[PDB]
């Protein structure tokens, strides 16, 4: 589609003006080039996450939560699939898997409007808002897009 696309050329050009994504807040990676995959890394997270991503950094990996924004289902007819890649979290709004129980994420809440740059906020947010912690201990593997599909796939 060339609507869908440019909508997406759109949204990352607006990412990359904006001062949430010149402060550091977050970066955008086009997994393999794709304009229709995602790697939205947050960088900068005043909370107990916050806390947890201190010592992320060095005690293993780097310092980042990082989410994926699928594009194929009909957006922005349909929300964007959202899921967290790692690292493993409890709480946060965060579904077993890496998909994420958020409002605007479902198909009762999103909106054409909405800019993908809001999107990432809200969810920079409701991680914070539901106190969401790093679980130091189970592995990436935790977190698959089929663990993720699924699960969310309950929710609704």
């Amino acid at each position: 589609s060339v609507q869908a696309t440019d909508r997406l050329m759109k949204e990352l050009r607006d990412i990359y003006r904006s001062q949430s994504f010149k402060g550091g807040n977050y970066a955008v990676e086009l997994v393999n080039d794709s304009l229709y995959d995602w790697n939205v890394k947050l960088l900068k997270v005043d909370s107990a996450l916050h806390n947890d991503l201190q010592i992320l950094k060095e005690k293993e990996g780097a310092d980042f939560i990082l989410l994926n924004f699928s594009f194929k289902d009909n957006f922005p007819f349909d929300p964007p699939f959202v899921r967290v890649v790692s690292p493993v979290l409890s709480g946060g709004y965060v579904l077993g898997g890496g998909a994420i129980c958020m409002e605007l994420l479902t198909k009762q809440g999103w909106s054409s409007a909405y800019s993908i740059e809001s999107v990432i906020m809200q969810i920079s947010a409701t991680l914070v808002k539901g106190k969401a912690r790093v679980q130091f201990g189970a592995n990436k593997s935790q977190y698959s897009l089929t663990r993720a599909q699924q699960s969310y796939k309950s929710l609704v």
